[PDB]
């Protein structure tokens, strides 16, 4: 089935896990068909001011974690950044995921390879589609079986990206494809010490992805996006996150009969 | 109601402009709540070879795009390259296209404009989608009424172009807006002294357009592809029109709704 | 010998032409080794926007510039935008420029070529440097003998170029090659319905294409740069050429020495 | 006191180490004006390919480097791809380099800071220019003194970089700026399993930089390229060391009567 990952950008608190996680569980009960995973990042270890937001440690998080995936029963999904936390973060992470900076870190992919897990490698803003490859290639080497590409956006220009669809079909020949809708619009650096982002074309590009053919989606969701910590100006809504979601649904519907073989 | 330009790339020969017009007509038959518009080039001037096909010469097209609208009752739409060239062309044209190298030009805008035939400009593979505010302004100038903007991709490094899907809201603040689905996946000069593309991702671009949201499609088209005497990677088989015509509408139908409200 | 094409802009009036004139001349007699070019457009054709400055016409403008090379004995360049143009022009012009956005328009490379003047072509914003060979191809065909490329930058993201210099390297092996200082450091439709610029890197910039190695510098200057109809942000203060030529003349000298034959 | 930073780009084995020591031994004592800087990786942590070459080991490395600075007594700098190997590379290097990838990793450049020794950050080839003030700003924060920024190109389109020369200036406003001659002009995943390149862009890269403005080279050398376990075609070959060396001297004394003032 289609699957749907939502969830805070960071884990600002596991209160806050566990009101996002809550919105979710709901919309996991009114979606059957969907499969929806909770996510967010327990440190934001790559934010480009060290004034900026970071998270309160792993152990935190995956405590949170843990709280949001045994009160809702709802899969869970983290990114992580240095070899060591695979294995440990690996105790709550149904899927592991591999940050976009560090999807060519060998090291990084073969201890989340070795921890069984699945992972989601999040598609660097450098690297071609057809180069998704040989990423697919490593986590298959370390043992990875349930693996995932992202398309997060390319660099186009300076403080901008642009999303090449034609990655989607092209990644689709050996891995299960997701499409970032939140990063993919987000502007690095835009914001002197932080990254700005055009929400407005969150909704389109989804139907865009959907149309095309994707084997799930990747959106942060947020009750004031304003007052987040992370992502601000591209965390979605909460309250419009099914309105979303029953859109995706129908659109995948009517164009599905048209995706491509593999 | 959906503006479907279509006809192949050049007028090779009255006689395929006559053959692909009978299809033309026979899809304009058949959907019926879509605007049908024939467009052929009666000049390539500006390939990159000089031993390229360009054409048989400005009255030889009109003459031959005259006798589609005469026979089938097609609506017609050709590009001019100089601005001598717009009232001959305005005598058949329903629709004056302007070819995206020539977006800047303002004397040609002008020209264009002063027809009062509806105008179509594609847009620079240099140009913002902002950019193109700028040009619409030209065209009212010059007196257009009725004037449209072509998403037909964007210099992404060498020989190469991608289609930044966030350019179909932001132009439709000023405009109608169409998607250029044959142009979009062309490679600039990627064979040698001639371009290239790669057909394969021209329908799942279209369905990323029509989820997304605009007021048409452009899709260029011969019977044998492989023999066209121009952008010959890039044509349609003539008889993959019908299934692709009709994923469109089945995908604006159900996309329509969330058409955001500029 | 070097060659250096400099003048304002636009012509704004003869009397601009005549205060730049006086300087270019008073260079000339001091660097003896090099070859001035005087340049300015009769008509720029190709502004963002509607309201912006074009000029006083073709007749007018042959005139100015005549009035130049009479009164200095300076030779003359100055860019056509349509086929009929380039007759009248190589009255007085020297060197027939051809606009970047035009690069590709076969008649008009075409016509330049027919009247006997050397063509300089500037390298589109879209095309690689690899692509300029059929450039040069056309001119040679169409009976051109001094055929020049110009660098003038690379669409990088919107709103913004960047000057690939491994074209210097790569455009020698078909033509003589010009690096435009001014337009290579301007930002498209950067302040709305007005090009942008960074005049602080106008100078480092042509210190590397001497370094690379080159045939001679295109760039524009102004009494009062601010006050230029058009380009304002990039002219060069008149003041200031003296010093850019001294140290242009300075490099090549040390670096010729390690410029890559053929 | 102009920086060159030179040798194979991965520890292949002790007597490669020890062939191009001797060589950049032999040149710093020809150049004293010049300081040099012995480099080379013990790991190659983000190849495309799993099946590709890495390394021995971080204490092989450790090792081998220990062997060239204490042999030959030169400076020496590797780079660290995960905070722990901050500490232990620190007791052989003088400079610790932080990948290009890794260039936002907030721990990485905290704790190759807190080492204090000397650090240089590629930059990544999503960063803008601009952007690199952070990284400074978080080195400080962590305890840096002698901080580097090295330019190594940019994304421009799939599979291939541009180096844009105003970045040298840009970044000089915040740290010293190394140019990197050999992975500037290498085609990412070029060759599909591995990178390519364009060696013969090299030297005349170099020229631009040095004429542009920067504190020095970064040049990775091997006796036979061609047979080079890493970047085969970027390396430079040894024996042409010496003659790049004294051009760049040549060029500098000449250009840098011309570096504008930061």
């Amino acid at each position: 089935k289609f699957l749907v990952i939502a969830g805070p950008n960071a884990i600002e608190s596991e209160e806050l896990l566990l009101k996002v996680g809550e919105e979710i569980k709901r919309l996991s009960e009114k979606f059957k068909e969907v499969e929806f995973v909770f996510k967010s990042s327990f440190d934001k270890a790559n934010r480009s001011s060290i004034h900026s937001f970071r998270g309160h440690g792993l152990e935190y998080g995956v405590k949170a974690l843990r709280k949001v995936k045994e009160e809702f029963g709802l899969k869970i999904t983290t990114d992580i950044h240095e070899s060591w936390q695979a294995e440990p973060v690996a105790e709550v992470a149904d899927i592991i995921q591999i940050p976009a900076f560090l999807c060519r870190q060998t090291d990084l992919l073969l201890a989340a390879a070795k921890t069984g897990r699945a992972v989601n490698v999040k598609k660097g803003q450098f690297l071609a589609p057809w180069d998704t490859k040989n990423v697919v290639e490593k986590l298959k080497f370390g043992g990875a079986k349930e693996i995932y590409l992202t398309e997060r956006g390319t660099t186009f220009g300076y403080n901008n990206l642009v999303v090449d669809f034609r990655s989607l079909p092209i990644m689709k020949q050996w891995a299960k494809v997701i499409y970032d809708a939140t990063h993919s619009v987000q502007l690095p650096g835009g914001l002197g010490d932080k990254s700005g982002g055009m929400r407005e074309f969150i909704f389109p590009l989804i139907r865009a992805a959907v149309a095309v053919g994707c084997d799930g989606v990747f959106m942060e969701t947020h009750p004031e996006p304003e007052k987040a910590l992370s992502d601000a100006p591209t965390a979605l809504p909460l309250s419009q996150l099914e309105g979303i979601i029953e859109a995706i649904l129908e659109i995948r519907e009517v164009a599905s009969k048209y995706y491509e073989t593999i």
